[PDB]
């Protein structure tokens, strides 16, 4: 059976282009259609009856929204388990999207074999399996084929890489999903380019932020306290560090002091053995031209002295009867988790963040967590939540009132909060597994979702033992070119500093400030405003000005900012030159080459240590 | 046999010929073109309907008098099996201990199966409470034991006078290791035989026997005397006070609370200042003293941390983190007894208190599993949850002697007293004075000799007294009298919180107990080591082919040998007495040997107990 360009059989179904190109392709895994129960009506394909005889709810819409757009919606409804598989095809045809992943490829590319698990906001620091805090059921191909998964479907994600598959999943067994009866339904649209209909799909599905965080986190560097101190961090410490920033001569955003600052995890105002004069701190790093931000949670630990007053107030997360608090446990402990749904939750977290802005003139917040990983595998909230992410997109509200200097971490439908949007903890190490080659697959990956202001977490990453390239600190050359790198991404947060290492370290930093400052800035600012009105992102793939390249598609190494700005950082150790493609458009290099001969590929194109390879539009 | 299988059920005959058992199939038909004999055994494949099943049904005839029928319904569909009780000449017992007692067993309207597990029925009518065994035994000499394999749910059909026995996996509290509904049913040749012969294969028998005073002398509680607000002053004039008023005692149990928070195992030092002088003046006075305790931490406990950390708590069903539960003291975490860190934990804190104090033994109250989350994990898994049940009464066994627990899942080897849930201060069946006979003659059954019946007069809930502020004057005269020949006896409010005459009347009962009731109890209580008999026996035991005996509620015997026929009702100076066969001399001299007979308007005053010993 045919429905415009789309081929059905029993066992799955196929879509071509105009051009006749396959750019699409999936088998039904859960059982077969039996044909003769299939009849047409329009645009609408409708069928009645699986192969083995049970009734079953599947119809294949055509919809023609554009002259050059053409879409399929499909649903397959049955409590028994809905599963299709998306074949990604053959070598030549690239996808994009999905979710933030440990080991983060450019395109997608997932090793071995996955059995569905919950497509949900997970923390995926310690696992490959598991999808990131920001995330969307949503992949792009190369050949200009895209793929958005019904928000209804209590959707499971697998793949089997023997044959290079997706495994879309619809389960209510063994799950976090609750409902309000297994459904898979989802959209393929199809257009003449894959910059064309990504724009297309975006626009249909992603909120934009209608407003931009200020201009200094887009411009001066953001200093943490976090890989330096940890949690030993005391009032000592982030006024010698504040000092050791202005002494080496470097602008900041804001200081951002990390955990732990309190005394339990719950409680709000600051441990006075290690902050005795908190007051006195914020006036000294005001008087020395620092905007502050605060690490938050959505935790309570049962030592916390606020735990008791959750529990009477009933501001957690319940187990499934709706009566008690559910404990949970995160990297900090045991205790509860607020309960976003809950307008009383909300009103208690927003009182603490008011009163620490109120008391000690802090700017914004750090929201850690959000991911519904730290939520008990079954829990019930105030309002109900039966597609659990939602909880997240709760959590990232939090932010709206703070939004000119808040960071969160997670993203469900949260592009339209208008704060920064960091990626999961770097470690510091070269490689995809949240490396410095992670860096840009996750940028990208992060901007296609619809979150144009990224922070990619900490130069040089986090530094712990046992995952640290260098024993103690990132090796010399890590840190330069993550540091070089990072100047060139929408925010800049330094945690372990230049003066760490060497004079020439810290000349190079200096550097990479000023031409952020002068080169980067400008450009993300008006990027910045601009997304507001186009819903574009600000870090872009070649791909985007290059829509019909084959090189272009495959590249994880190389990033544009806007459509004007390319940039070619060095990803390897012991290497003073790079290969860098050129897309389309006339190029001119920043020691003032003229290319005007592309696409083309730049052979052993010279970056010294101290050095980027970038190119602007002529 | 003597079974009758049809395709939508079966029944029973004795040799007699009479039908002492009828059961209906409920979740499916049997297809009998399907079923075949090999020997005893008689096995079938199919329903009627065409479904593949593993039933079966095999004669056993383990002695001369007993044949038996074993049962198996094996299919994720319910098995529902409805056990018709019969008409009014077939009376049952046995099951759980409930808030509404009968005797023999009368439950109203409809009620769809639900768990059968160890509940707190104090606020609840459906539910089934710490005490249960899945045994029910007929007055025409059948039996029926539910398998302890299977997840047992029990309902009941007013209608057709039915039990509906269910197994199911959907929305319960079993776990599997399919479900799967077995049983025995045995047809002995009188009510007593059958239940002796059930009993001794299914039920463990104590090894020990409790502290002889405890059989004799009144146990004194500071729980409905005083309340949460007990401190050390209110102990000592309590000891004081039944010390003035010439009264022996087994214990003081001190109660709820004297702890700073639940969790906490020491004494609060606000309200007993000096805890080791308040110990030393009641050793000196004369007292043993045992002290409340329960299996939860609260969260506000500085021994919450402690239990989270060392992770000795009942989890959530992923068993990686405590579960927290409510019960009727606040909201924290329950002990995992199946944790061998948590059991040496809570003996540690209770040694530390025999230690310290020379506290003699402890209250072990709470238990059920109706204070556990409906899903949760343990260290050890529990398929049936109702086992957390004994586990917890195994924290007892080294305090056994003077220790009480309110919950008993084949908990009947351990050696302790076994307390009825809170009765209330009123006439009724619904956990009051008329409750009491039916619920210690059901405990009984169930293989659990040294019954305590809660308090004397009730808890005086308000709004739950018959009286107001304390039982009224009558109902706590009626009471005392009938606790007195229970096998131990529980003042709370006690009898100087009336007047003279009801001091004069406990003075009485104390006194009687202490020369009538208590010697026969500790021969009674010596005797269950060996026969597996109970204390409390109801009249039918002597007269197993007595229908009268069958019926009455308001009459039980302690041995064989002593006859109780208390007055229930206010403002009665008379009832009706029966006495079986043998010969009978009254509390008066009288001797009756023209039985059995109904004596009718038998003169019982207000300061009396009718009782007749064997002649
Ligand atoms: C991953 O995909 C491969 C290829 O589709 C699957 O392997 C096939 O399995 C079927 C049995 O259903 C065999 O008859 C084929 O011969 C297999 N083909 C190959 C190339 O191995 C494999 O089963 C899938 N794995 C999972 C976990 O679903
Ligand atoms: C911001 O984005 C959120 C999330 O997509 C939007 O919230 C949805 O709004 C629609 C219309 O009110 C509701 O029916 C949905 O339930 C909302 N979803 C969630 C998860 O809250 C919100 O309206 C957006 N606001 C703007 C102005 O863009
Ligand atoms: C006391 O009673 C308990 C419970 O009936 C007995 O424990 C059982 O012992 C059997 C056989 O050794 C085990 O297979 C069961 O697992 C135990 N059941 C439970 C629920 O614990 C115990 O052996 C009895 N002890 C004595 C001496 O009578
Ligand atoms: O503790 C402060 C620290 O928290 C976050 O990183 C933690 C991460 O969420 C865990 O998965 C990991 O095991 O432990 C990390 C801390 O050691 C946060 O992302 C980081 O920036 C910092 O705020
Ligand atoms: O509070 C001590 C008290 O606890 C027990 O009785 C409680 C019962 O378990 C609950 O169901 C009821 O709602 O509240 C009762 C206390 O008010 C116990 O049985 C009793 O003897 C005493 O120890
Ligand atoms: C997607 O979900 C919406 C809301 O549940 C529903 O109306 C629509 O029909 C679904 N689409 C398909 C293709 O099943
Ligand atoms: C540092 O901040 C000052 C004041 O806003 C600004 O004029 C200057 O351009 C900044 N320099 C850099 C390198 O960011
Ligand atoms: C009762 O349960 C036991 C243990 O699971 C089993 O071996 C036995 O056969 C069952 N009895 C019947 C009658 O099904
Ligand atoms: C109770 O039994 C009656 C008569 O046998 C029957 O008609 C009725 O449906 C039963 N009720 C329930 C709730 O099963
Ligand atoms: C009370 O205890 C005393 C001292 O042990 C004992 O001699 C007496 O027989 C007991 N009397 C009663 C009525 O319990």
């Amino acid at each position: 059976l045919r429905a415009e360009l789309l081929d059905l059989k029993a066992g799955g179904f196929s879509i071509r282009n105009q051009k006749g190109e396959q750019v699409f392709r999936l088998a039904f895994r859960s059982g077969a259609l039996d044909l003769d129960s299939c009849s047409r009506d329009g645009a609408l394909l409708g069928c009645s009856l699986t192969a083995d005889g049970l009734p079953l709810h599947f119809f294949i819409q055509t919809v023609r929204p554009k002259d050059t757009v053409m879409c399929y919606r499909v649903r397959w409804e049955e409590g028994r388990a809905v599963e299709h598989a998306m074949f990604l095809g053959d070598a030549a045809a690239h996808w994009y999207g999905g979710a933030e992943m440990r080991t983060q490829h450019w395109p997608i590319r997932l090793d071995g074999q996955q059995e569905p698990q919950p497509f949900v906001t997970s923390d995926v620091y310690s696992s490959d399996a598991a999808f990131g805090g920001i995330l969307e059921r949503y992949w792009l191909s190369s050949r200009a084929a895209a793929i958005k998964v019904n928000d209804s479907v209590p959707f499971h994600l697998g793949w089997n890489s023997t044959e290079r598959s997706l495994r879309l999943q619809a389960r209510y067994h063994d799950t976090p999903y609750k409902p309000p009866a297994p459904e898979l339904s989802y959209r393929v649209c199809v257009g003449s380019d894959v910059t064309s209909i990504h724009k297309y799909m975006v626009r249909r599905y992603f909120n934009k932020p209608s407003r931009v965080p200020a201009p200094e986190a887009f411009r001066d560097p953001i200093w943490s306290t976090w890989a330096l101190y940890g949690r030993a961090v005391d009032q000592d410490k982030v006024l010698r560090f504040a000092q050791q920033i202005r002494l080496h001569h470097f602008n900041s955003s804001h200081l951002e002091i990390d955990d732990m600052y309190t005394p339990a995890y719950g409680d709000f105002d600051f441990d006075e053995v290690k902050f005795p004069n908190a007051s006195d701190m914020f006036r000294r790093l005001r008087d020395a031209g620092f905007r502050v931000t605060l690490w938050v949670h959505p935790f309570v630990n049962y030592n916390s002295s606020r735990f008791g007053e959750g529990v009477e107030r009933e501001l957690f997360v319940r187990e499934p009867t709706g009566r008690l608090p559910a404990l949970v446990r995160w990297w900090n402990g045991i205790g509860a988790v607020l309960d976003f749904t809950h307008p009383k939750a909300r009103d208690w977290f927003q009182g603490h963040l008011r009163r620490l802005r109120s008391r000690y003139s802090v700017a914004s917040f750090k929201f850690d967590a959000g991911e519904v990983s730290y939520l008990p595998r079954d829990f019930s909230t105030y309002r109900p939540l039966p597609d659990p992410s939602v909880w997240s997109r709760r959590y990232t509200e939090m932010a709206l009132p703070f939004f000119s200097l808040a960071e969160v971490r997670v993203g469900y439908q949260s592009q339209n909060i208008s704060c920064f949007f960091r990626l999961v903890n770097r470690d510091s190490v070269w490689g995809y597994d949240l490396g410095l080659r992670s860096l840009i697959p996750a940028v990208l990956t992060v901007s296609m979702l619809g979150y144009p202001f990224i922070l990619p977490d900490m130069v040089g990453g986090n530094a712990v033992p046992q995952r640290t390239a260098g024993g103690d600190v990132p090796e010399r050359e890590l840190y330069i070119r993550w540091l070089e790198v990072a100047a060139f991404m929408p925010a800049m947060q330094f945690s372990i500093p230049p003066w760490r290492y060497d004079a020439e370290v810290v000349a190079i930093a200096q550097k990479f400030a000023a031409l952020r400052a002068s080169l980067v800035a400008p450009l993300l600012l008006e990027l910045a405003g601009e997304v507001t009105d186009t819903g574009d992102p600000i870090v872009r793939p070649l791909w985007w000005i290059a829509p019909g390249d084959e090189t272009a598609h495959r590249i994880d190494s190389q990033f544009l900012i806007g459509d004007t700005l390319l940039v070619a950082p060095v990803l390897e150790p012991g290497k003073q030159e790079r290969d860098v493609y050129l897309p389309a458009g006339k190029w001119r290099s920043y020691k003032g080459e003229l290319f005007d001969k592309t696409p083309v590929l730049l052979t052993d194109y010279p970056v010294d240590l101290d050095e980027i390879a970038y190119f602007t539009w002529a």
